[PDB]
Formats: C-alpha cells, structure tokens, sequence
C-alpha cells in the first residue's frame, strides 16, 4: 500500500509516498521523513485517501497583544485598468484579506484614481501598507496606505 504523506509543516509542505506493507509500516517511515525535516505536526491518518497529514501551523499563544482588527487599507494612484480581483490576489499575499472594494467611478474616468482593501487585523495590513507602497500592479506603484477611516460615507456620489 503506497502511503501518501501530507506534509503540512512550517519547515516544509509537500507529499511524499511509501509502499508501506502496513499503515504503522507507513507512518513509521513519514515520521522518520518528518523527524529527519524537521516538522512536528499533528499526526492525522485518513483512511479514505489513505493519507497521514501532519498539520504544523506553530503559532503558539504567547505572542497577543493586538487591539483591532478588519483594517482597511487605502490604495492610490491606482490604474484605472485595474479589476478588483486585481489587488485581493495581490494583498492576500502580504496578509489575510477578506475583501476588496476597488470604486468604479464613471463620473470621473480620470480624476481619482483610489482603492480600497479590508484585510483580517491590522497585523496583516501592515506588511501590506508597508510593503505595496511601491508595488506596481501593472504600470503604476500603488500608493497603498492604512486607511483606518471609521465609518465610510460612501458620499462620493458625484
């Protein structure tokens, strides 16, 4: 029986396989593979895929002091040719955003030129407002900064 190995480390993630006799055979020769790299993850055997997963996200609870989260940030300069999809694949690299609110203004084709992104806490808009200051979604760097406006007022009707 070939045993595939889910590696779903912090030091590494990938698949491997055994032909294990067994499937004690089988999770001895993933966990000399885990042991040997260096993951020590929560060992969960699937029967139906005949997979061993070893789940290793190490985040611990020591680390907390964050306040707010759900922190916008405020993109600017922005392409007009830009698709809201467009800067979600981006900043969901930097940290978890939940959504992107890129404005499809017609009265202004070319006057504002702004966009904005919610992400999970501020803790994931920071590497992203700091980092995508200067990020070029195409032809522009967008002028990506924290944008923690309390209620938006969505008044900019024209």
């Amino acid at each position: 029986m070939q045993y595939k190995l889910i590696l779903n480390g912090k030091t590494l993630k990938g698949e491997t396989t055994t032909e294990a006799v067994d499937a004690a055979t089988a999770e001895k020769v993933f966990k000399q593979y885990a042991n040997d790299n260096g993951v020590d993850g929560e060992w969960t055997y699937d029967d139906a895929t005949k997979t061993f997963t070893v789940t290793e996200g190490s985040h611990h609870h020591h680390h907390h002091m964050d306040v707010e989260g759900m922190t916008s940030l405020k993109v600017d300069n922005l392409t007009y040719r830009t698709s809201p999809d467009t800067l979600r694949r981006v900043f969901e690299k930097y940290g978890r955003v939940g959504d992107v609110y890129i404005p499809r203004d017609r009265y202004t084709k070319e006057s504002r030129g702004f966009a904005f992104v919610r992400f999970h806490d501020k803790r994931d808009a920071e590497d992203a407002m700091d980092a995508m200051d200067g990020a070029v979604l195409d032809g522009r760097e967008l002028r990506v900064q924290m944008a923690r406006y309390g209620r938006p007022p969505d008044s900019h009707h024209s």
